[PDB]
């Protein structure tokens, strides 16, 4: 309808309007019955983001569902751009994709786009990012995932999605990805030849594919069912979540690019507490999209700070306890996780498979 | 001064104007000492393409001949784009990289872009491309490499020169690529960073590299010089060679896209013949001789005082042409069936090919 915010894979600008976005993007709501839908056939209770709809928007959920009844299954898709250290907005793709691996028992493949962040920003170099990369291998191994359902791979190690994406990158004009993306005259031959490269991953099997997300990743999807067809491979199905937003404003979306209002993974609990204490309903937004798991305590809580029975500082003291208790425990998993990255990277079932696509000698 | 002909890494049209191209491109001419000055480093006799000046223009090569004398040497790379059956062209910078490996024993890689002809052509699938790059393999093969100091690679299998190109591709701004190469809004975003890739052979090694092709194949080159040192490395040399006519037209070069005009390395010997008896063509006759056949100077230039004064008859001049290209041809697709064991050497366990391999993470 109206245009006065931005959202493209690499900026969000603005108070986001998600109705609007999803006609904008012509994306699909999920619907109320979708999430029923997936409730029974898992025979299990949703996870709090769902249940609550930060997950707003979808793309062929219901070809997905189908397909599982029908015993011809699918696989998942995420990724992550290690442009620097992970928080708590980065990390709920995962948590969702998570609970669909385990209740659906489907392959994972995870891209870390280790070349895109080097060819998209200035101040990082390429060794750099891929330091970055293992770090944020920790954050996503910490969320557990299955050993050996799971790949996660980096793009300048297992550089088989250049040729996973030869097919697609000449598809795709460049008229198109100008359009797309907004692609400018000076923007790099690598950053234009990028789309085709996280496009890639959805032709790792034969079979639909999934991808769980923030709305702001979209765009590539889009392109990737124009052509998908002719490539003998089906359209990409989506998932797409809402932006987790940062403490100061609602206007925008929470980004490293402002560390003050952004809680990491790697945040200790002091850093947590000076960032809350600090400034001045974006408190219970977090409770409400990942922090409180209980819907009783999350409406009873919300009504005793909006008619004033809570004091404001006891309610974001609360606030702390409960995003303190996560990091404590993600934290102690990404220890635990450092000895489990040849798992997920090489040794595992999956991981197995895919580097067996080396030249047999 | 001017330009009534197209000279791209994709179409050569017109009458070329050699002279004109060095100044156009900002290459270097090939000068008569830095000839004289190979052959005594090498301590032999120059090919027939090097002393008859096919290779007429150069990068840097003065300071690749400064490397290999104080010690530090350099490494040599070409390629190949396999869109179909190579012909007699397609192989002269080969056998040109042939003797530089042999005389200063240097590396060599070879790159095979199997992706860049399924971009850049819409009727070829690419299934077609890595087929056609087999086939092409085993006439480069067949011109005889050391085999523990040369790789020959396909980029969709030895994907490792995306990661290679990368850098580049960060360094190549959009604007330069239309510039340099002519792309459009109906470009496909392959085509557009194809570029980084062919470039990205020049980083294998610290040491210099020196690239033999032909003049069409520059505009990469000059771009990779523009970001090689702020990428840690050298600015890549060059030796450039002319085009090899066809047999009926003057203008333009030998290509695929009329097979009825050029000489396949894959052509009978019935074929040949053919080809040349068919039409009624005689400079062509003469220049594939003084470019690539005939290995004898003095009995060159006797040939053609001897033609253009009359004396010996055009069908004496065409049955000589023939027997020549049909001597080649018979040795070369007799030395392209042993090519077929080679391959795997060649690609995987050569000395080389294992090193470069090796970038596969231990696991
Ligand atoms: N504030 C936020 N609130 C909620 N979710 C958010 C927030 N910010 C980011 N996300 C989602 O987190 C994932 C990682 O973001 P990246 O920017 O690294 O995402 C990137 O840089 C991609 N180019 C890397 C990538 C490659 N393949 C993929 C497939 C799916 C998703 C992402 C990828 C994403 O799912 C993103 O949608
Ligand atoms: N009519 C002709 N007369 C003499 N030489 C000719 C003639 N036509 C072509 N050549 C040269 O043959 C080699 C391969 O040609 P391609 O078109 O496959 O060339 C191609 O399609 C490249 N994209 C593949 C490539 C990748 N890296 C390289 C490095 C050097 C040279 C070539 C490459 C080239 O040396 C070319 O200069």
């Amino acid at each position: 309808m109206v245009e006065e915010f931005k959202v493209t894979p690499w900026e969000v600008e603005g108070v986001v309007d998600y109705d609007k976005l999803i006609k904008h993007f012509g994306t699909s709501p999920l619907t109320e019955d979708l999430l029923e839908k997936t409730a029974e056939l898992t025979k299990s209770e949703l996870p709090i983001f769902f249940r609550r709809k930060f997950f707003f928007s979808h793309r062929d959920y219901d070809l997905i569902l189908k397909d599982y009844e029908e015993g011809r299954g699918f696989f998942l898709y995420t990724g992550r751009g290690p442009s620097g250290p992970m928080h708590i907005g980065h990390i709920i793709p995962f948590f969702a994709t998570k609970w669909l691996q385990e209740k659906f028992g489907v392959n994972l493949y995870i891209q870390i786009t280790d070349d895109e962040k080097f060819l998209f920003k200035e101040n990082l170099t390429f060794d750099d990012t891929k330091r970055w990369a293992y770090d944020n291998i920790l954050d996503i191994i910490a969320v557990g995932f299955d050993p050996d359902k799971t790949f996660i791979f980096q793009n300048s190690e297992f550089t088989k999605i250049y040729e996973m994406a030869i097919p697609i990158a000449k598809k795709i004009n460049f008229s198109m990805a100008k359009a797309v993306f907004g692609f400018t005259e000076q923007s790099k031959i690598g950053m234009i030849f990028f789309p085709a490269i996280q496009i890639a991953p959805t032709f790792f099997e034969r079979k639909r594919c999934l991808i769980p997300a923030a709305i702001d990743q979209d765009p590539y999807w889009r392109l990737q069912r124009d052509f998908a067809e002719s490539l003998g491979y089906y359209k990409t199905a989506a998932l797409h979540s809402k932006f987790v937003p940062s403490l100061t404003s609602l206007s925008g979306k929470m980004s490293a690019s402002k560390p003050e209002t952004a809680i990491y993974l790697t945040d200790s609990p002091e850093d947590v507490e000076k960032k809350v204490w600090k400034f001045t309903c974006v408190v219970f937004k977090w409770l409400e999209i990942f922090f409180e798991e209980d819907d009783k305590k999350l409406k009873e809580r919300y009504y005793a700070c909006k008619n004033g029975e809570l004091t404001c500082g006891e309610c974001k003291r609360y606030l702390i306890s409960k995003i303190q208790e996560f990091l404590k425990e993600h934290q102690r998993r990404r220890k635990k996780a450092e000895k489990l990255v040849e798992k997920f990277k090489y040794t595992g079932k999956l991981a197995q498979e895919m580097w067996n696509e080396a030249i047999p000698e």
